[PDB]
């Protein structure tokens, strides 16, 4: 039935496929994946839209894809052959996700060894974010992308603070130490560029030798803070590993600033503003709950 349906709206679109190596993903509140190799045998990824609307709110995102594609050699991202409103389609990456999340346990099925990274991981991460943050933005004749200089970053920050405290409240201490980065001029970059802005194992596409070779859902990209790209890499694998993607960064030519560290950790402290700004936008109660406990009230 679902894989009938595949298969019709896949021939509409020109694409042929193999039906028995046709895979369904979970899931779905936007779009449903679906995995499957044409004729030739080359592997696809389908995405079957749940929601009206399509082309526009698709449209940023697939800009940010275009830059990419058009600019970057040493990471791959998802380029969309078929885009209408009733199938996005791309060639499947090469190699495989650090990491993919399983829903029935809570956590990552890792392809890596969490407590004996690969050194090559960070090295490489590095390289492929320091590429991706210097990209032209610019040169576009249209960019409906967020933008922000080093200025209204900040400035972004703060306003998003105060509407999730309006809201929410926030834990007094947490507010505090809120403030104090907001406050510290020194903490703050001078530059700004195009990022990914949901950087994490399952986006995160690696060959045998676990080299960063592509990303994939870009649905957050736009050109602010390039810090933002950091955090897993704290959360995942402490400061070393935060220090790790810090030094590859820097060495290859990514901005770097002497303060950058410490930001970075500040803005991991202010993970909360996100994920109370996603319990609003969603309805989800179980992020609810997780956004009141990570905003301490
Ligand atoms: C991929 O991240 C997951 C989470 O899963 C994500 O939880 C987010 C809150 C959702 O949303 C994202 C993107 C965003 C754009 O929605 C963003 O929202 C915003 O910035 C604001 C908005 C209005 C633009 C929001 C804060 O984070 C994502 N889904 C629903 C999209 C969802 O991934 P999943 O689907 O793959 O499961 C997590 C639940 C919620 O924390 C998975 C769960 C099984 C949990 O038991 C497992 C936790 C593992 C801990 C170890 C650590 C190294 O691992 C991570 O650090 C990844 C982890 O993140 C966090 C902070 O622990
Ligand atoms: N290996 C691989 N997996 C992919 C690729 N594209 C999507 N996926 C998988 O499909 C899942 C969902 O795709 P994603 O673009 O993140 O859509 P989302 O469900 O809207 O978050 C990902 O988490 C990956 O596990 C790809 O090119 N290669
Ligand atoms: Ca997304
Ligand atoms: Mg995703």
């Amino acid at each position: 039935k679902d894989i009938k349906q595949v298969i019709e709206i896949a021939k509409k679109h020109n694409l042929f496929l193999k039906e028995e190596t046709i895979q369904f993903n979970e899931s779905g509140l936007d779009f449903q994946a679906v995995f499957a190799q044409d004729n030739n045998g080359i592997d696809w990824v389908l995405r079957l839209p749940r929601r009206e609307d399509v082309m526009p709110r698709t449209k940023v995102e697939k800009q940010a894809l275009d830059l990419v594609n058009k600019y970057a050699i040493s990471f791959q991202a998802p380029n969309w052959i078929i885009y209408t409103e009733e199938l996005i389609a791309y060639k499947k990456l090469d190699g495989v996700p650090a990491g993919t999340i399983d829903h029935n346990i809570g956590n990552y099925i890792w392809e890596i060894d969490i407590n004996n990274v690969p050194e090559l991981f960070h090295k490489s991460l590095g390289r492929v974010l320091a590429e991706l943050h210097s990209i032209p933005s610019n040169k576009a004749a249209a960019l409906d992308l967020v933008v922000h200089t080093p200025e209204e970053a900040r400035m972004s920050m703060k306003q998003r603070m105060d509407a999730v405290r309006a809201k929410f409240g926030v834990g007094e201490n947490l507010w505090n130490r809120w403030q104090a980065w907001l406050n510290d001029d020194d903490m703050w970059p001078k530059k700004t560029g195009l990022i990914h802005g949901d950087v994490h194992a399952g986006h995160t596409m690696i060959d045998k030798d676990a080299n960063v070779t592509g990303l994939i859902d870009w649905t957050e990209a736009k050109v602010t803070d390039v810090s933002h790209d950091f955090i897993f890499n704290y959360r995942a694998f402490g400061e070393e590993g935060l220090e790790a993607l810090i030094l590859a960064y820097k060495e290859i030519g990514g901005y770097y600033w002497p303060k950058m560290k410490e930001h970075i950790i500040e803005l991991n402290a202010a993970y909360p503003v996100s994920i109370a700004e996603f319990a609003l936008v969603s309805g989800i109660e179980e992020y609810e709950q997780m956004a009141k406990e990570a905003l301490e009230v």
